[PDB]
């Protein structure tokens, strides 16, 4: 099993730089409409400590540099929403594909387009932690980058990106602008709570495991979803939700394992350990793959 | 600030993938002018693949027996010839899409990103190395033959790879873009091995690096091993030998870590004899040998 990212043309068409000052990241180019942080209106002292309102006030459409590479589309209104900008554009991008904004939950995994200047970079696969930070690679510039799916035709945009912590792991918003987690867009050490191990993942992952032969670790017992929940709370666990258990229900129909007798077996590795022996060729518990990737890259 | 693996944005390649029909056997092909690439076994079919003469098979062909969509459109071929173990289909209609290209024989230890397609739809993007035994640890499903590997420099995407194969222990083998195998493999239905698999030296060291760049440390240690020294255990484990270039190659990232490379490798030594002892490094149970000391220059550079 290996991270795989979508394919990212349909995003990197969408990729502009915008300009306010000397301050440039990355936004997205959607319809007639360009989404960026809003950060972006701020000098560097500016982000020490900012009034967001009070400093859009002062900016006019004609103080925004927006470029898809080096051509520049002209900026006909302006709006914040939450943490982003909205800048209205004269040209409506030809390239955008069939789109939604989505808010995702810890746990699903996206692609990540890392993007300097406007040009894309690089793609790789994030999941969006269970304390709302993404272990991303991202350096300075890459503000605005974006995270999405893609199902069919349809790109579903989930994360924008706008922060480090001081721990190297990164933050940001929905297209809507709204953090994920308790982080706010200021030039501050900002801390994360502390994580957890995504639970339906790791149930994914033995799914996975019991697809190809390896199911050693299948026990005879059951449990109900409560009991489990408590005990993975004490091995730093999250606790699943009825949405957890219905997206495995794929899993659990092709492999004949219901879903709380997975959840059984797990108890008993928690509880008791390994035994020097491996699941698919790893002593560790993988948390980043979710039913979706599992279905994806066995079919 | 992370160390991800990365690959190059696809998009590039993603208006080049087609989807080549012949009989009842399908694959994917790559567009690039007016010509379509792809792998030769298409022109197979299921009792052929046992053990294919080609060039006869190939003969008895026409033009008007390949089957090229692009999308819903329907490429007329108006040529055809073979190089090697790849498949080349005259269309009469340019690619509109083609990027600037280059084919190139990528050497192994290198890394390059595979878009993995099929029926002529690209399906996922990922990095691999080809390893020094000449397979890659790729992610491919049925249908996946003719899905392309590469690296973009500027505005250039350098193709290095076309896939072909699955081996018993579910590595990957393929062709340059010239139909050359990389390895000693073949393109018939059988079971195939590779050469032993050894570990990609200068790669773990830059991955050592990179985790010391991302504020880990735990790993290294106050002594120092000659070149040489280190070559010994690292031959003893299976892993390739440094060179002086690979050495040189690490040179930024000892610069900016301040680690000279012979102290990384006394490093790794130690990790080889002693294990991690249940620790990991960049999250990882495992010494990772899949980023080149650029893939770790271009990621944490300045960090
Ligand atoms: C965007 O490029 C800014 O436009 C930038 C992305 C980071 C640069 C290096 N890697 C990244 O992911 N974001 C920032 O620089 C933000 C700007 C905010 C939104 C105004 N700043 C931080 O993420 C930041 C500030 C501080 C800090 O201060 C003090 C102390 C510790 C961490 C930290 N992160
Ligand atoms: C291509 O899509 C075929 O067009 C296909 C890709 C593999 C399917 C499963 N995963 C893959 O990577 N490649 C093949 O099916 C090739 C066809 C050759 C080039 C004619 N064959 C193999 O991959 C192959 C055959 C055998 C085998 O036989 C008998 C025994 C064991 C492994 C094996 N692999």
């Amino acid at each position: 099993f290996r991270k795989m990212a979508f394919p990212s043309g349909k995003v990197e068409g969408c990729m502009v730089q915008v300009t306010c000052g000397t301050t440039t990241l990355n936004g997205l180019w959607l319809d007639d409409v360009v989404y960026c942080p809003r950060h972006v209106i701020c000098t560097s002292e500016d982000m020490l400590n900012p009034n967001y309102e009070d400093l859009l006030i002062r900016k006019s459409n004609h103080n925004f540099l927006v470029q898809a590479g080096n051509v520049q589309l002209r900026v006909i209104g302006h709006s914040m929403q939450n943490c982003v900008l909205k800048l209205k554009v004269d040209t409506a991008n030809p390239k955008t594909p069939k789109y939604k904004f989505v808010r995702i939950q810890p746990g699903q995994t996206f692609s990540v387009l890392a993007c300097y200047n406007g040009s894309p970079s690089g793609v790789y696969q994030c999941a969006m932690r269970p304390n709302f930070t993404i272990k991303g690679s991202f350096l300075n510039g890459s503000c605005g980058s974006v995270g999405f799916n893609i199902d069919y035709d349809c790109v579903s945009f989930c994360y924008m990106h706008h922060m480090v912590l001081p721990t190297g792991v990164h933050a940001g918003t929905d297209l809507e602008g709204n953090f994920y987690g308790p982080f706010v867009d200021r030039q501050t050490a900002q801390a994360a709570g502390t994580d957890t191990t995504i639970t339906v993942n790791v149930l994914a992952w033995l799914y996975a495991a019991v697809i190809n032969g390896d199911r050693w670790f299948l026990n005879r017992f059951t449990t109900t979803l409560n009991d489990f929940n408590l005990v993975a709370m004490k091995y730093n666990y999250e606790p699943l939700t009825q949405d957890h258990v219905d997206i495995l229900g794929p899993l659990s129909a092709q492999t004949g394992i219901a879903v709380l007798d997975m959840c059984a077996s797990l108890k008993e590795l928690l509880q008791n350990g390994m035994n020097g022996r491996t699941i698919l060729g790893s002593a560790l518990l993988e948390d980043e793959f979710t039913p979706f990737d599992v279905v994806r890259q066995c079919s």
